[PDB]
DNA sequence: CCAAAAGAAGCGGAGCTTC
């Protein structure tokens, strides 16, 4: 334990004594950290890190010598060295600002003088930096090594933080602002997606600083300092970047939006460098020079990423051996630049790509204000995508004269729900633009004869890319549809691309040609198809055509189908057999493919079936109120309004109601993820208003093209057949909007009743500022909920099966109950330890617990089975990082601002997360994992969770293995896994130890709404034990269903497109049988097996 | 609705209070 002497020898002049017992000023930096047994950072021991790294970066020779490496990244050339020299000079500026802020802090309120006299200011939430200062005459100054190293981390963070940020969805934004996701104003999510909250910025910053300091945390040091000191430094650096304008701080006032919320939220945006800044070609020089084992870097050639030991943001969960194997397999895949697309992108240019794939140049006065904000969000995603791609290309180009020959590797990690996610924000897996320029797919085809198997594969790839639903028709039929398109509407674009793959030039109207030829088929992969077809046309040796064009073996209604196969636990029913066939599970039809099923057996997929069940359910609701004209009218107005702006809603001339599968796609999807009815109503309403806000921009653009244009023939001109026909459409719109915002349906004892809101909506509409706000959005929502979503949910349940719904409810209840106990017990164990610490003179409130004390508290929860094991995957549903456990500030900057709450890794309630976790995890998660590690695992693919991109040369075998992988995941039993964990929990849990708050939460999950109020600890305990039994029975059934189904002859083509189904070779033949007959035989096998168990 | 959480700032030196 000579560590004390060691760290003191490195920082012998820091203020205070490294002894938590000493009476005077104690130095918590020396108490909190220790030198690593093996060097982690090259700045440790350095007296002037900035000067030393600046010199290291001054020349390639000096760099190589500093990083003790014979060679250096070729991208580190002259122009780049020059940018870094300038950035280093800027680091001196940030350091100078930091030194002055400290000086100010020391002067104000005589803090420094008081600190010198013994006031323990180095323990205050805003004075932890005083732990890295040194006495200087009558004042104090930063230890230059710690300060400059932190500024270097600040520089690296400034360069690449933005590209490592997570994407914020509605849910996220709602959490931050506290505003109901359904009411989130327009563009709010965009403003918050392009920025970083305080927690977000400081957190990532503190991580970098601590890593660059290169020390290790002392397990017996208070988190208040081990985590607080690096965080305090980060807060000061963020403040310094605000002063230097490297970062813009924007305090968003929620009261301006929702006048009831008083939250004011800080948003931090890093100032972007010019897209053409040389530093973009090599933004990680500092990182790679400072750290022994750099984190941020590209992996070229044979430089492969290491394999992550723990699940993403879940340190407590280790990646299983099979998961690690999968990660290794995916990281070994070599990706390569497709020069043709890169050249095409570069020639079209950023502006035209935005015009073609974004919103082009939008002038804020020809567009609705809300619509505008949406278009701006669209442009951003594509633009950042474009710039990221070319910064990558700039670095690849330096690795060789032929960029198409430089192998690129990507790091991956397993997420909380078992998905193999490629690290980074804009990469082949996450960004469509990048996916068509950097591919792992490659094949050499013989396209000299259009009758070759190779040409057919090529056709399949082209058709799928061009939006031909290749999995719904046979290969032969798709071949004809593709030909028709290539020879017809696409011909003009094809000709242009031919010219491009000859002279390298594009017409001035390239965007119009493409846009016209593609229509709604437009996408980045569609551009790849046009490019690849045109390259083939001009190809010299069509006998050996090399192309990365791919075919995606794509899951058909994957999530829902997986849930149905994994969690249906009763006897087999004919409706289930017919419905599961829609997902590629064919019983008694050897070698049957999805292509044949859709063309000769059933043309309706699971979405269509849901939509059709919705129509039935909707019809029933109308009958129950057949006599109530007010209701009938409210329903007609809702349907009228949707048919007015949504493609999937058609109202026939004679009133015939038609709904297209599209309307059910997301609702079904998220309903399988545990979503509630209100959330679905909210999304449907948003898709309506978005169409409306856009139609307002269609109007503004109508008046500019002709001032004397009737509102009717300006808003519905293109959607009408005349001016009178447009007048009646406008009548509908105005009618519906007023009725749907002034009147809303209410649930009063099972019956629906209309009530005025008093907040009706009407008046001269201004196509410029038109907006449906709060109370009116709420009304549209209430109408959507009861007249459309309610029946939709009934339709969904009827389609996926009530048995599956029952299973998901028990799963949700079990995992929720368990998470409540984990959360509560953990907080109490913490509370007891703190009350125990308050009796310790060395300890101070604000200091928290040590990592060892936290590790102990977590270990003590093991008997409650916090982890769910499957044998190949581990799930920690309750796991999280929240501020509710410590409930205090960790640190602030020296201006008493940027107060970062102390977050701790600890269990928190699960809510409904148990459903997504287990369904995604044992479903598509396990399948991809299996696909990456199974015998003969397909090579050179790009896996995207529920679909996989395959090179045209291996489409048949890779897709058959994919279907085999699906079959393998269908042998899983997530309920059984939950059961095993829950049963251990039930035999060690003590409900009497739970706070009244926790015990009530449990009552909600385990008890009927009519038994909470007076529920005794012994009551809810017996109710919880009932769920264990429910789970055990569900799991037993699932286990039998899987065994029995495996005895029958099955053709599996869930990962459809190619027509290569996996055959399980079941011995029992169920061919020439109706679904009713098959269900009878399967149930016979079931009842038979049931006895085997009983005996 | 899962994928990662999540207010700011005076006064005083924590944590209550006001917007
Ligand atoms: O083109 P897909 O969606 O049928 O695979």
């Amino acid at each position: 334990e000579e560590l004390k002497e060691g760290i003191d020898a490195v920082y012998p002049s820091l203020v205070g004594t490294a002894d938590s017992k000493a009476e005077g000023i104690k130095n918590y930096f020396k108490l909190s950290f220790t030198l690593p047994e093996e060097q982690k950072s090259r700045t440790v021991g350095s007296e002037a890190p900035l000067k030393d790294v600046a010199q290291a970066l001054s020349s390639r020779a000096r760099y190589e010598l500093f990083t003790e490496k014979e060679t250096a990244n070729p991208a580190f050339n002259g122009e780049v060295i020059k940018r870094y020299k300038e950035l280093m000079e800027h680091g001196e500026g940030i350091a100078d600002i930091l030194r002055s802020r400290l000086a100010k802090f020391l002067n104000t309120k005589d803090v420094g003088k008081r600190f010198a006299q013994g006031t323990e200011a180095n323990r205050w939430v805003g004075g932890k930096l005083l732990n890295i200062v040194e006495q200087d005459g009558d004042t104090f100054k930063y230890n230059e090594q710690l300060l400059q190293t932190a500024v270097l981390a600040g520089l690296q963070w400034r360069l690449t933080a933005t590209s490592n940020t997570a994407i914020k969805d509605a849910k996220d934004v709602a959490a931050i602002t506290g505003i109901d996701q359904a009411l989130l104003p327009e563009g709010l999510v965009e403003q918050f997606d392009t920025g970083m909250t305080l927690t977000e910025a400081v957190s990532s910053l503190a991580q970098k600083i601590e890593s660059y300091w290169g020390l290790s945390r002392n397990p017996n040091a208070p988190l208040g300092y081990t985590k607080g000191i690096p965080t305090a430094m980060a807060a000061e650096i963020l403040a310094a970047f605000v002063e230097s304008t490297d970062v813009v701080e924007n305090i968003v006032d929620m009261s301006e939006i929702d006048p009831d919320n008083k939250k004011t939220i800080g948003l931090y945006t890093i100032t972007e460098l010019d897209s053409f800044d040389p530093i973009n070609s090599f933004p990680t020089a500092i990182e790679e020079a400072v750290l022994v084992n750099p984190t941020e870097k590209m992996f070229f050639g044979d430089d492969i990423p290491p394999v992550a030991n723990t699940q993403l943001r879940n340190p407590a969960v280790r990646n299983t051996p099979e998961q690690k194997a999968a990660l290794k397999a995916e990281q070994a895949t070599e990706f390569y630049v497709h020069t043709p697309m890169v050249q095409f992108y570069e020639t079209l240019g950023k502006d035209r790509i935005l015009e073609l794939m974004g919103a082009g140049t939008l002038n804020k006065e020809l567009l609705n204000d809300n619509h505008a904000k949406s278009l701006e969000g669209k442009n951003r995603s594509v633009e950042d995508s474009y710039n990221q791609l070319f910064s990558v290309i700039e670095q690849v180009r330096a690795q060789s004269e032929d960029i198409s020959t430089v192998p690129i590797h990507y790091a991956y990690n397993m997420t909380r729900v078992g998905r193999m996610q490629m690290l980074g924000k804009y990469n082949p897996q996450s960004a469509k633009l990048v996916r068509e320029a950097i591919l792992p797919t490659k094949a050499t085809l013989d396209l000299s004869n259009q009758n070759n198997e190779d040409f057919s594969a090529f056709q399949l790839g082209l058709a799928q890319a061009l939006d031909i639903k290749v999995h719904t028709m046979t290969r032969e039929v798709m071949s004809d549809e593709l030909t028709k398109l290539l020879e017809g509407n696409l011909k003009p674009a094809i000709d242009m691309m031919v010219e491009f793959n000859t002279t390298g030039s594009l017409p001035e109207n390239a965007v119009d040609v493409l846009n016209t030829a593609l229509g709604d088929r437009k996408s980045f992969v569609a551009l790849m198809a046009l490019m690849e077809y045109s390259r083939y046309l001009v190809a010299e040796d069509k006998s050996a055509f090399v192309t990365p064009l791919y075919v995606e073996a794509d899951g058909v209604t994957n999530g829902p189908i997986n849930a149905m196969m994994l969690m249906t636990g009763g006897l087999f029913t004919p409706d289930w057999i017919r419905n599961i066939a829609k997902g590629g599970l064919f019983i008694g039809s050897p070698n049957k493919t999805m292509n044949e099923h859709r063309s000769t057996a059933d043309n309706n997929d699971l979405y269509q079936a849901s939509t059709n069940a919705l129509m039935e359910s909707l019809g029933k609701l109308r009958s129950n109120y057949a006599s109530n004209m007010p209701i009938q009218s409210q329903i007609d107005s809702l349907l009228s309004l949707m048919d007015l702006f949504l493609p999937d809603i058609n109202l026939g001339e004679n009133g015939a109601l038609e709904l297209k599968r599209g309307i059910a796609k997301n609702p079904l999807t998220i309903t399988i993820y545990g979503s509630g009815a209100r959330g679905i109503a909210g999304k449907l309403v948003s898709s309506v208003t978005d169409a409306i806000y856009e139609r307002m921009s269609d109007v503004l653009k109508a008046r500019a093209k002709d001032p004397n244009i009737s509102a009717a023939m300006a808003m519905f001109g293109k959607q009408a057949a005349s001016e009178a026909h447009a007048e009646e459409l406008l009548a509908r719109f105005l009618k519906d909007m007023e009725t749907l915002t002034s009147t809303v349906p209410v649930k009063r004892k099972g019956v629906l009743e209309l009530q005025s809101t008093g907040t009706g909506a009407k008046g001269k509409i201004n196509p410029k500022t038109y907006t449906i706000k709060g109370e009116q959005l709420k009304a549209l929502q209430e109408n959507m909920l009861h007249f459309f979503v309610e029946p939709l949910r009934n339709g969904i349940t009827q389609t996926v099966g009530e048995s599956l719904v029952y299973s998901t409810e028990q799963l949700q209840k079990a995992t929720q109950i368990q998470s409540v106990v984990l959360e509560d017990m953990f907080k109490q164990r913490v509370q007891e330890k703190l009350a125990e610490k308050a009796k310790d003179p060395t300890w101070k409130k604000g200091d928290f617990l040590t990592q060892k004390e936290l590790n102990d508290i977590q270990a003590s929860l093991n008997n409650l089975a916090p982890m769910i094991e499957t044998g190949s995957q581990t799930f920690y549903i309750a796991g999280s990082e929240n501020a509710e456990v410590a409930n205090q500030v960790l640190a602030t900057n020296l201006d008493d601002r940027m107060r970062v709450p102390m977050s701790i890794y600890a269990p928190a309630q699960a809510g409904v997360a148990g459903i997504p976790f287990m369904t995604i995890g044992t479903g598509d998660g396990m399948m991809m994992q299996t696909l990456s590690t199974m015998k003969g695992a397909p090579k050179n693919t790009l896996k995207i969770f529920d679909g996989m991109n395959i090179g045209l040369n291996d489409i048949t075998d890779a897709s058959r293995k994919a279907n085999e992988a699906v079959y393998t995941s269908w042998q899983g039993n997530p309920i059984k896994n939950v059961y095993e964990s829950y049963a251990k929990f039930m035999k060690n849990v003590d409900f009497s130890k739970l706070s009244p708050e926790a015990l009530e939460a449990i009552g909600k999950s385990a008890l009927e709404y009519d038994q909470r109020e007076n529920a005794t600890v012994d009551d809810i305990a017996n109710a919880a034990s009932l769920i264990e039994r429910n789970l055990r029975n569900i799991a037993l059934g699932v286990d039998i269903r899987h065994k029995v189904l495996d005895k029958v002859n099955l053709s599996i083509d869930q990962m459809a497109a190619v027509g290569a189904p996996y055959q399980n070779n079941g011995k029992i033949d169920l061919s020439n049988m109706t679904p009713e007959q098959q269900a009878d035989e399967l149930n016979k096998l079931f009842r038979e097996e049931l006895e085997a168990r009983k005996q």
